[PDB]
């Protein structure tokens, strides 16, 4: 993202409803079946 | 000013009430004290 040009007073920052498409009901696609579960040291078997 | 950008829908346009001294008020300073008559072609008395 752009670097921060300072607080504008002036902008609208409400939130949109295609904003929880775009973010929220996108990102299933990428949850997976199963989580692994770690040791402190490279130990997977459900710690 | 700088050129136009286009259309922002969240910048809010609304009137200041400082805007009110800082364009309106100010402008008396430029006011004379008489105003001049001209003709179309530079005759200045009263038309
Ligand atoms: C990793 O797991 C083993 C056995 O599951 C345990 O002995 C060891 O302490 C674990 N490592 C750490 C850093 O806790
Ligand atoms: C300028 O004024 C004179 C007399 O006041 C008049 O004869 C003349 O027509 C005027 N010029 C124009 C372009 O009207």
């Amino acid at each position: 993202p752009p670097e921060y040009p300072g607080y504008r007073p002036f902008l609208d920052p409400s939130i949109s409803p295609e904003f929880v498409v775009a973010s929220e009901q996108f990102l299933s696609t990428m949850v997976p079946s199963g989580v692994y579960m770690r040791n402190a040291s490279c130990h997977f078997q459900g710690i």
